[PDB]
């Protein structure tokens, strides 16, 4: 129903705004040249926010959310981070290297389950989820979506 698309977005829009301690986590180690999960404490769970994780590899953050929200394994969504292939003129984008010191901007993509590409504006498409996202794009913010 709408009324429950209503209460199910509210509840993954915050969940998307605590992910914001990962995102910058993920910065300060891309900016070291550290495992991007690298002294990343998640906030304490919430009601409806179940854990949030980075990926140390690539840095994708993963968002488990409450049976409040949506069920169990449906309920993730995954943020994608990727650089310009060089700052000045890019001609695409590309995955966060593990190692390399990376202090530029990151650019994140949400997707939802029934995300299939990326869908981003100039230099083009970022990278697809590693792990894949379980969340119904209609419970999510719509630059989620399909």
């Amino acid at each position: 129903s709408a009324y429950q698309d209503y209460l199910a977005r509210s509840r993954v829009g915050e969940g998307l705004a605590l992910a914001a301690s990962a995102r910058l986590a993920v910065a300060e180690n891309a900016a070291s040249g550290n495992g991007f999960s690298g002294g990343y404490v998640s906030p304490p769970a919430t009601r409806n926010v179940e854990s949030i994780r980075i990926d140390d590899d690539t840095g994708q953050i993963a968002i488990a959310f409450t049976a409040r929200v949506a069920a169990a394994g449906a309920n993730t969504l995954v943020l994608v981070p990727s650089v310009p292939d060089q700052a000045d003129t890019p001609t695409a984008r590309v995955a966060l290297s593990k190692g390399v010191i990376q202090a530029g901007t990151i650019t994140w993509e949400c997707f939802a389950g029934d995300k299939a590409s990326s869908s981003l504006p100039a230099p083009g498409a970022g990278p697809m989820p590693t792990d894949a996202p379980t969340l119904a794009g209609k419970l999510a913010p719509p630059e989620c979506r399909a």
